[PDB]
C-alpha cells in the first residue's frame, strides 16, 4: 500500500512543515499571483517596449529586428558584466551553463575565464542575478546584443565589450542601459498602458480564484499588498472577478474589494517589508490620500499591515512569485509563512511524466554502467571501456535539458540544483505552479515536509547487512522528550 | 534488476561526479585522516587537559568533577556566546535544537530569546561554529559549564551570563577562556605529549592504511600536508606503519616516508591555501631548516606544493577531515578535488539500517495520516483528529534521534538537513567514514553523483496522469550538443 | 617683510600643491558651478516643491505653512533617522550640535541619546550626511517636519517617532517621504520650469564668466559635464552668456557652445565616474542620439551623452594629471583608487562669501576671545602639580560662552560650515580631502595667472602652532622618560611642487 | 601682549578641552608608557632576537650581518605586501614617501606600481600600518630583507617577490615570517629575559615618576593594566621605584604598590576595551588566581588578571567621563562606540622629544623657507588671467627642494612622524582622532595643577590661516556668483568647556 497523494498538477510540495489550521490571514501578492500574466504574450511585450526604448536612446535599428524567443531564457540566470556571459550555476557558485550570446561555451573553453569555473555571487557590482518573471523578457535581450554586436563588422569583438571606431563599450555600461530601459518601461506605464487596453490579451481569467478566495474569508482574513497603484489595480482586480455568477454556483457577483479585508496599493517593496513609508488611507471615489488611518490603504510596512489585520507573524500566509532575502527574519517580531508561485512548475511537472522513456533509459545506463565496475577494486588495472555509455548518456541528457528549453530546467542542471532552486528550498515554506491548488486542500490541512536525502541516503537501503576501525574510531540527563518541533509545526 | 552498489560501509558516497582515471596526485592530512583517532578516549584526553587548564587559571574546583560524555556532543553546533546556547541549525539558520547547558529549551520557550527561530551566521562575533573533531571536547565543556553556573548558589543566573556577587561574568567573556584554553592545550604539547607516549590507547593501526597508500603511489604521486611538526609526524606515521610485512603479502617492511613523494609538515593552514609561508627543506636527521630546495618541507603554500608535484589543480585529490571555505575556488589557478573523511559516517550508517523498525512505523504513520485527508478538499468544514499519531510520530522520531545522541544526528534533524550538512554538500566532491574505502574502488572508476530530488521531484511519480490557466500561463539556434559536462567530468 | 596676497575675496585658497602651468583641460559642473543660483531664492523654490508634493501625497494641510528660514540650516548636517535629530559632527563623528526639531539639545541631555557623544558615520542606514547644496531646503524641512509633530496635539511624540492614534510612524519612514519627494521635485521637471520660466530671479549672471572660460580655452581645453539633458543646459547657458558683446565688452557676441570643446549632458553622476553609461553623441539640430560618435559630417559636433570620465578623456586626449575638473559636489575615493589618472580638483563653496565676511567684519568677537584666552592662562601661571589653588574661572568661561555663541549665531543657527568652536567640522574634512583648490567662486581664477603655482598652506598641529621656531634654553635637564636617553641624497617627496 | 606658555620641553599639547579638575581616576600603560625603555638600545635587542629567530628557521646567515640603523625607520609607516614598499602616507592614502629596500622611489617612477599615487587603507589584506614602537625594529628588518634579496644575486627580483631557483618566494609570505618572529621573540621571553637581566642598559628610571604618581593620588585614584604577567610587571615597576627615598628626597621609600588603586595585569588589549577575559583576581603571595573577586581576607588585595574596561570602571567606581588613560597605543573608534561612556586619553609620543628639538635648533631652515616663499609670491604679484609672463622659478624651487629634505634628514631617512612637506601623516591625523592630550612622556603633567583647564587648540584651514581678520575694502562689487546675491539664546556647544 503506497501513501495518498492528490494529482500532481494540483499538488501543492512542501519544503517545510505547515499546519494550515493556524493560518489566520491570507495575504496575496497581484502581479503573477492572482494576475497571471499570458506566456510568452507579455514576456513578448516587455521585450518589445525595451527594445523601442533603447533605440529612442541611441541603440542602433537592427534591434527592432529582433523578436522575443520563449525558448531560450530560463528564470535565474547570472549576467556577468565583465564578459557579457548570461550563467546558470548551482547553489554554490559553480558553473553549469555559459552562454555568450546565443554561443553555448563547452567545458576546457569556459576555464580560459572561469579557471575554477566558479563565480563570486557577493560580487554584486559584476553579477547580476535575474530571478524575476520580469527579467525574462532582460534575459533574452541581454543575448540578443552581445549575440549583434558580436557579429556585427562595425564593432570589434573584445573581451569586455566591443570597439566603435576608436571608443570603447563595455558589457557594463551597456548591461546599465538595459536596466535603465526595463526600469522606463515599467516605471513609466507604457506596459501597464498596452495590459489595460487589451486584459483578455495579456492577463489569464479564471472562475476559480474568485471560489478560492472567498473560502479564504470565510476561515479568516484575506489582504493584498501590491507595489501598483489603486488605478491599474482597480482595473486588473476588476477584470479577474467579472463573471456573471458569483463563486458559489447560482450566486451573484460582488466587487473585488469584498473579499478583502485590507487592501494595499503602492507597497514598495522590499522597503515594505522593513520600516517602509508612511501609511496613508486612499480615497477610492477620489483618489485623495492622507496620512494615518475605508480599507484600501498607500504605503506603509509589513508590520502595519500586521497590526492593522490584529494578526502575528506565523498566523499569516503570504502568497507570491517573488523571493526575498533574510531580512523578514532578522525582524525581533514573528516573520510570516511564504507561499511561493513558481509558473514554471506547470511546464516542468509534464517533462518529469510525459517524457518518462529518457528518465527510464538515462537509469538505465547508470546499471549498465555500475555493472562494468562491479569486479573490480583498487587491485584492478583493467579500465572499462565506458566512451560508448557515457556518450550516450550526454545525448540522452541533452534531449532531456532542451525539453525545458535552452537554458534547461529552471530547478537543476544535471544532478546539480541550480542557484534558484536553493533560493526556493530557503524562502518558501510550500511552492505550486500556481495559488490556485490550495482549493484541493482543507483549510485544517497538515503539510508534512519532505526529506531530502543525501547520497548516502537515497542510495543505501535499510536493509541489514569486519568493519575497520579508521572508520569506527575503535567503538548530564538523557532528555525523555522531542528536542525539535519543526515537523509537526507546534 | 537494480543496481549494484558495494556494501554500505565499504562506499564512497558522490556529492560532485569524478573521474578517478584523471587523478594524478593523492594528497593527504595526518590528523582524523591518516591518523584516526579513538573515540572516545581522545575526546576525554583533550576534555581533561582542558579542564585542568581552566583550573589552574582560576576556575573552581568543580569542574574537575566533570567527565566527558560521548553521548552528549554532535559536530556542527554553533554556539551563541550571548545567552550561552548551543544551537543546532539548518543551512539557512533556522534553529533545530536549543540547549542551555544541559537543559534542552522547547519552542515556545526558544521563540523568548529568538523570535523568528533564526540566527545570522555572519554574526562571527556573537556565534562561534564548533565543526572541527577537535571541537568535540570544547563542545560538552561549554555545556557544563553553563550547567555549573547557572545551577550553582555562589552564582546569580541572568540572561547574558553570571553574577559572582557584585560582579557580573558574561558567556562571551568565560567562552574566550574555553577557546585560549583549547588552543593551549593543543599548542602547548600537552596533548601531543599524553599521545605519542601511549598510542595503542589514542591513535588507531590498521594494515589497511600502507596498502592503499602503496597503491596510489603505483598510479600517481602522494603527498602529505600537516599542521603539525616533524617530530610529532615521525611518531605518528611511524606507528601507523610498524608491521612485521609490508603492504603485499609476504614482503618486507619499508619506512613511512617512502610512500610519500612530498612531505610537508608546519602547513599553516588554512594560511596554507593564500600565500602561506616560505618554504623551506628540513633536514630530519638534524632538524635544520633551510629556505628554499629530500622530500621533507616545511611551511609554504598550496600552489608551490601543487608546482613542486609538476600537477595542475584537477590533477589532485586532497583528502582530509576539513571543511574549508570558497577560499580556494577564489583564485585564478585550479582547485584540488575534495575527498572528506566524516568518521561519524559509520556510526550513522548502522543507525540507517540496524533500525529500520523505526523508519517504516515513521512511514506508515505518514501514510495512515494522508488518508485521513484523502476526501477532503477547501471545501471540507471538517477537522480530523491528529493528536494521537502525531503524538506518535514525536516519540518515533525522538527515539530516532537518540540513537545518533543526545544532539541527534549531525546531518539532519527531522526532515532538515543541518548547517554542517549544507557545507558538506558545498565542500566535499566524495565522502565516506574513512579514505580506506578508496581500497574497494579501481583507480579508473567513474565516481557518478546521485541527484538530490526537491519536493516535486520525490514525491511525484514518472507516470502519465483541464489544468488551471493560472498555472500554465495560458500555453536563436537551439544547440544540439549536451550544455553541460558536470556529470562525466570531461 | 610680509608675504604678498591678493584681495581675501579674490583669493583661492590650496589645500595641496598645484602648478597650474601643466592643467591642459579645464573640466566644469554647471549646477551650482557656472549656473549660480539665488540664494535664498531657490532654496526656497524648492522648499516649497517638496511640501506641496508631501501634502498632496498625504501630508498634513499645515505643512503649508512653513516658510523657508535661510538662517536655520547650515550644509553637511547629519540627519539621524532612529531619533530625529539632526546632527553637526566632526571630522570624527563627535557631536557638536544637536537639534531635535527646533530645539536645541545641550550637553549632559545629549548623552541620553548618545551616551560618548559619538555617531558612527559607517551606519549608512541609520544616518544621512546633508551635503549638497540642494540638500539646504530638505535640511530645514526635517527640522519643520519634527518640530510640527512633536507640537501638534494630533501625535504623540516617542523616542523613534510619533504615535498617530493606533498607528506608529517612525522617523525613519517621515525621512523616506521626504527623500522621495525632493527627488520627485528635481526629476519630475517641476523645479526645471519654475527655473527657466524666470531666470533673472533664480540664475545669476556675470560677465566675467565669458571672460574667464574665454582666456581658458586660450591655454587649453574647456569641456562641460552635467547631470541635466540638454534642453535645460541650452536655455541655462544662453542666459548666462546672453550679453550685448562677447568675452570684452565691445567684442561680438558668440554663442555659448564656442567656449567649449566638449559639451557632455546627461552624465550620470556619480556612476559617471566609475563605468557611466554607453557614450551617444548629441544631433543638437535634431535632439536624435546615437551610441559611439557620428561618422558623417556630424562627427564636427561636440555635444555628448551619457559616457564616462575615462572616455571623456579619451576624446579630450588628455591625461587625468592634465585636468582640472571644477564644481560644487564632493566625491569619494574613487576616482583615484583606479588605476587610471584621476582629476585635479577646484571645489566651489559659495558659503565662503559670507564666512569670510564674518571673519573680517567681526574682529572684535576674536580679539575678544583672543584676550579672554590670554587672561586664563596669566591666571594658572606659575602653578603647577603641587599647587593647591583653584582659581576662579567661572566668570571668564560664561564671557568664553557668550561671545562663542554670538560668533557662531554669525554664521546661522547651526553654526560656520567648518568648525564649531575649536573643532573642524566633517565637512571641512571632506573639503580637505577631495579639494586640491577651492574658493566660493570659480570666478577667483581671474585674478590668478595660468602659469601661477598655487603652494599648499601648512595645516598646523597644536605642538606647532604654539611652540615658536625659538632655540629655548632649559637649565634642568630633560627627563630621559621623554627623550628616552637618545643622544638619501635629493628630496623624497615632491607633492609640494607638483613637477613631474 | 602674548600669552603665557611653559616652556616647549615641559609642554601638554590639547587636541580637545579637557578640565582636570572633573578627572578623579589615572590610569596607565606600563610598555612606553611608566617604563621608557632606551632608544635606540631597546630597538637594537629585538632587532636581534628578531633576526636570530628569522635564521633559526632557515633564512640566510647574511641576516646576521644587519645592524639596526636608528636613523631609518620613522614610526606609522604602511608595508605595502604585493610589492614589498614601505609607504609613508597621509590621512586620506596619498603617497608621500615610496621605499622600496634602501632605494627611494620618486615621483614618476612611483606611477608604475601607484598610478594614482593612492592606497586603499581599508586593503587590510595588503597592506600593514607599522604604528607601535615595538613596530620599529619590525620597519627596519623589512627594508634589510627587501634590500638583501634584491642585491643578493642567489634570488630573481620580481614585482611581488623573488625567485629562488624555481621556488617563488612572494613579498606576502616573506612578511609572513616577519610578523611570526617579531611576536615569538615577544611572546616566548626572550625579549624579557634580557630586559630584565640587565635593567639599567634597557629601562629608563627617572625620580619625578613616583612624585607625580603620589600627587595623582591625593587627588583622585590611579591603577595600572598592562598585558605583561605580573612577575614582569614586579621585576619593572620595582626598578622604576627603586630610589633610597619615597616621593619627596628625605622621605621614607615605600613598595610600588602602594601608588595604585588597582593593579591590573594580563589585560589582553585591544581585547580589554570590549568583552574582556573573565576578572581574576591574583594573590600576589602564592601566585594563584581565582574567577571573580576574593571574599575573605584576600579581597584587601589589588593585583587583578584579565577582565575589561567596564569592569575595571566598577571596580574603582569610576564614570569613564572622570578617568583619564595614559599609555603609548592608538586604538580604533571602540571604545566610544558602545553604550557605555568610554575614558580620556592621554598620548604618549617619545618622538616629540627629538621633534620639538628639530623645530627650535633648525630655525634657520624655516626662516629661509618662508624666505622662498614670500619671494615666490612677489614674482607672482600683480598677475592675472590675462597676464602672458611665465617668471623664471625654477632656482628658487631647487632652493625649496633642497632646504626642505635637509629639514626632513633632521627627523631622519623617513622625515617627521606628524608630517612630510605640507601634509600631514597618516599618523598624525590618528593623533588627532584618539587623543585628548599627548606629549613626548606623561611627566608634563608635573607641570600643571590638577585644576588646569587644557583648552585646545584651533587646527586652522588654509582660508583662516592666510586671512587676518581685517577689514577688506573692497572698491569693485563682488561677484554674484561667489555671494549668490545674498543680502537660540544660549551657546550650543560645549565642547571646549567641557563642563557638564
Amino acid at each position: 500500500l503506497k501513501k495518498y497523494r492528490r494529482e500532481a498538477y494540483h499538488r501543492v510540495f512542501v519544503n517545510r512543515s505547515l499546519a494550515m489550521e493556524k493560518i489566520k490571514c491570507f495575504g496575496f501578492n497581484m502581479d503573477y499571483t492572482l494576475a497571471v500574466y499570458k506566456s510568452p504574450e507579455y514576456e513578448s511585450l516587455g521585450f518589445e517596449l525595451t527594445v523601442e526604448r533603447l533605440v529612442s536612446i541611441g541603440y542602433p535599428q537592427e534591434l527592432l529586428s529582433f523578436a522575443y524567443d520563449s525558448t531560450f531564457p530560463t528564470r535565474g540566470l547570472v549576467f556577468d558584466t565583465l564578459y557579457g556571459n548570461l550563467l546558470k550555476v548551482d547553489a554554490y557558485g559553480n558553473l553549469l551553463v555559459c552562454a555568450h550570446g546565443f554561443n553555448f561555451i563547452r567545458g576546457p573553453e569556459t576555464r580560459e575565464q572561469y579557471p575554477n569555473k566558479f563565480i563570486q555571487r557577493d560580487d554584486t557590482e559584476r553579477f547580476y542575478i535575474l530571478n524575476t518573471l520580469f527579467n525574462l523578457p532582460e534575459t533574452y535581450l541581454l543575448a540578443c546584443l552581445v549575440d549583434f554586436f558580436t557579429n556585427c563588422p562595425r564593432y570589434t569583438s573584445c573581451e569586455t565589450g566591443f570597439k566603435d571606431g576608436d571608443l570603447f563599450m563595455s558589457y557594463r555600461s551597456m548591461f546599465q542601459d538595459v536596466r535603465d530601459a526595463v526600469d522606463w518601461v515599467h516605471y513609466k506605464g507604457s506596459l501597464k498602458e498596452k495590459t489595460v487596453e487589451n486584459l483578455e490579451k495579456y492577463v489569464v481569467k479564471d472562475g476559480k480564484l474568485p471560489l478560492l478566495l472567498s473560502r479564504m474569508k470565510e476561515v479568516g482574513k484575506v489582504f493584498l499588498a501590491t507595489n501598483s497603484d489603486y488605478k491599474y489595480t482597480d482595473k486588473i482586480m476588476t477584470y479577474l472577478f467579472d463573471f456573471p455568477h458569483g463563486p458559489k454556483p447560482g450566486s451573484s457577483h460582488r466587487p473585488w474589494q469584498s473579499y478583502f479585508d485590507l487592501i494595499l496599493v503602492d507597497a514598495r517593496k522590499p522597503l515594505f517589508f522593513g520600516e517602509g513609508t508612511v501609511l496613508r488611507q486612499v480615497d477610492t471615489k477620489t483618489g485623495k490620500l492622507k496620512i494615518g488611518t475605508g480599507i484600501v490603504y498607500s504605503g506603509g510596512s509589513s508590520d502595519t499591515i500586521c497590526d492593522l489585520l490584529g494578526a502575528k507573524g506565523k498566523d499569516i500566509l503570504y502568497i507570491g512569485d517573488h523571493i526575498f532575502g533574510d531580512i523578514l527574519k532578522s525582524k525581533k517580531r514573528q516573520g510570516w509563512r511564504t507561499f511561493l508561485v513558481i509558473p514554471e512548475l506547470a511546464q516542468e511537472l509534464h517533462v518529469w511524466t510525459d517524457k518518462s522513456s529518457l528518465f527510464e533509459e538515462l537509469q538505465s545506463l547508470d546499471i549498465f554502467l555500475a555493472e562494468l565496475y562491479k569486479h573490480l577494486d583498487s587491485s584492478s588495472n583493467e579500465r572499462p571501456d565506458i566512451s560508448s555509455i557515457q556518450r550516450r548518456i550526454k545525448k540522452v541528457t541533452h534531449d532531456m535539458d532542451m525539453c525545458y528549453g535552452m537554458m534547461g530546467s529552471l530547478f537543476r542542471s544535471g544532478s546539480r540544483q541550480t542557484l534558484f532552486a536553493s533560493q526556493v528550498m530557503r524562502y518558501a515554506d510550500l511552492y505550486a505552479a500556481s495559488f490556485i491548488n490550495l482549493l484541493y486542500y482543507p483549510f485544517s490541512y497538515l503539510f508534512r515536509a519532505a526529506h531530502v536525502l543525501m547520497p548516502h541516503e537515497s542510495t543505501v537501503e535499510h536493509t541489514h547487512v569486519m568493519e575497520s576501525p579508521l572508520a569506527t574510531r575503535n567503538r548530564p540527563l538523557a532528555p525523555q522528550e522531542i528536542t525539535h518541533c519543526h515537523d509537526e509545526d507546534d
